[PDB]
DNA sequence: GGAAGCGAAAGTGTCGCAACCCGAGAGAGGAACGATCTCGGGTTGCGACACTTTCGCAACCCTTAATACGTTC
């Protein structure tokens, strides 16, 4: 089913959709970018082919997301972030470990069970689907290590 | 995740030393042998340290990126 909706917006056919995401986790090009001070940030960007996928699922699926959340949001931003704590005097900042990397499959299939909100229902049969659009697969041997990017 | 080379951390084995034991031997006193002291070889326990093993730092960026200027993750 999400192949159907991906070919239909894509105008691609289902064969040739399906085809692509057997080795898409692996279609991811890495490269570094310099930091401010010393040493890089190690960057892995998909395929054109699979950028055009993983927009048209996001397109697709609309998931939940909390108001609190300021990063990604249409209309958002930074300043509306900082302007969020200005009156107040006493501030507190903490910081998530390897945020995206720490991000599996398991955890995201987890919170698609948990959800409060609303979620989109997905058939057993297109989860192996969807795990190959949205996660990647930085080791080339273990087949297992899914992580977001 | 983890190349290749490297060294930290921790456990094990080796080995040289010191203390001790033992029998041999020259021979003090004056005839009756063998008092006392030292040589030389061996055994044992100890502990400093050499050897051995394991872990873990982080190269590389996978065929697969885009390029108007900034900011944030």
């Amino acid at each position: 089913s999400v192949i159907r909706g991906l070919a239909a917006v894509l105008r691609q056919s289902d064969s040739d959709i399906s085809a692509f995401l057997v080795t898409a986790p692996r279609k991811y090009k890495v490269y570094k970018i310099p930091k401010r001070t010393t040493g890089f940030r190690v960057i892995a960007q998909p395929a054109k082919g699979l950028k055009d996928i993983q927009r048209a699922f996001v397109q697709l699926y609309s998931l939940p997301v909390h108001d609190a959340s300021m990063a990604y949001m249409k209309g958002k931003g930074i300043r509306d972030n900082a302007a969020a704590h200005a009156g107040n005097q006493y501030l507190l900042k903490a910081d998530l470990e390897d945020f995206f990397n720490s991000i599996t499959p398991a955890i995201f299939w987890r919170c698609i069970e948990m959800s409060s909100a609303q979620t989109p229902q997905f058939e057993p049969q297109d989860k192996l689907f969807i795990e190959k659009i949205l996660f990647w697969q930085p080791i080339k041997r273990r087949k297992t290590k899914l992580i977001l990017s």
